[PDB]
């Protein structure tokens, strides 16, 4: 048993607040924002030993990251940013920091009731996206 077991499973988007705003703060273009904002992504989270995999499937884009907690990795995001990423587990919350071009954004995932709640922060903007088991 792993702490990340709380996160393992297939998760579907059920609500979103301020995602367009968050995407604007990152400099995401209009067409990507419109189509991605519309989409209904699922996330499959799996653990295999020390390696955690987060795989996104949608009609917009499919993406995958695999990582070990605390070990920096190069990530190319869905909006084509080339970032240095580090993901850690802090007091039960998966905390993902991305660094690029002297900027930073933090993505936090936490379990709340039967939900997986994603809090995205860029500069002053917080977006909350809520996911439930598929
Ligand atoms: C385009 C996109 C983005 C980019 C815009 C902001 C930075 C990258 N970030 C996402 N999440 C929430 C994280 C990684 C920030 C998601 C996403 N939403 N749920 N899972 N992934 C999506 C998304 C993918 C496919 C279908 C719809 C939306
Ligand atoms: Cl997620």
């Amino acid at each position: 048993s792993h702490m990340c077991d709380a996160f393992v499973g297939t998760w579907k988007l059920v609500s979103s607040e301020n995602f367009d705003d968050y995407m604007k703060e990152l400099g995401v273009g209009f067409a990507t924002r419109k189509v991605a904002g519309m989409a209904k992504p699922n996330t499959i989270i799996s653990v295999n030993g020390d390696v955690i995999t987060l795989k996104t499937e949608s009609t917009f884009k499919n993406t995958e990251i695999s990582f070990i907690l605390g070990q920096e990795f190069d990530e190319v995001t869905a909006d084509d940013r080339k970032v240095k990423s580090t993901i850690t587990l802090d007091g039960g919350v998966l905390v993902h920091v991305q660094k690029w071009d002297g900027k930073s954004t933090t993505l936090k995932r936490k379990r709340e009731d039967d939900k997986l709640v994603l809090e995205l922060v860029m500069k002053g903007v917080t977006c909350t996206r809520v996911y439930e088991r598929a």
